């Protein structure tokens, strides 16, 4: 699809067996999802933005369906105010910014 | 252009006669720029990013060039770690997300 930017570019994702809404975010290096359980090992990380940093759990090799496109990668889990699909997974679905 | 996302989507902007680097950020509603001087009056605004809320100065109707495309619109000035071009100006340059 072609998604215009008049509105937030929200899509449905499936992660850990759960359907969620998430933002397609070219300004995010990494994918950051609100607190939920995921299987396997994790390690702590800090991620920073406007307003400062939050502590997250970094889970590697997590499969996420994004607008019906499968992608695998690292997912960060923590107290983000919105679910964010960052560049690490946008690349895998072939997303580009065009103007 | 068509911009892939394997690297950060950094572009040159021109504002107040000065070249700066900024991030094209589809997850940002608003354009937020590091401390600089801008003409005219400003209004208050609170911006809620990943780590919390910050105060910014809102300047309306500011001339800004983005990757060689001319925009005139709202710029927020405050302590962001990176200059970010949000959807209010991405729409002015005709940007879309495609996959
Ligand atoms: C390492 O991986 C990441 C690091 C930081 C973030 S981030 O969420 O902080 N952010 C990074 C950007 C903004 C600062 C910067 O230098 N780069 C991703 C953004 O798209 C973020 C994504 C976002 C975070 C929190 C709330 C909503 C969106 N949007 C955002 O901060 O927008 C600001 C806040 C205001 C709300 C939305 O628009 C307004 C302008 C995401 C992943
Ligand atoms: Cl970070
Ligand atoms: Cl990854
Ligand atoms: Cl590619
Ligand atoms: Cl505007
Ligand atoms: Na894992
Ligand atoms: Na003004």
């Amino acid at each position: 699809p072609q998604i215009t930017l008049w509105k937030r570019p929200l899509v449905t994702i499936k992660i850990g067996g759960q359907l969620k809404e998430a933002l397609l975010d070219t300004g995010a290096d990494d994918t950051v999802i609100e607190e939920m359980s995921l299987p396997g090992r994790w390690k702590p990380k800090m991620v920073g933005g406007i307003g400062g940093f939050i502590k997250v759990r970094q889970y590697d090799q997590i499969i996420i369906e994004i607008a019906g496109h499968k992608a695998i990668g690292t997912v960060l889990v923590g107290p983000t105010p919105v679910n964010i699909i960052g560049r690490n997974l946008l690349t895998q679905i072939g997303a580009t910014l065009n103007f």
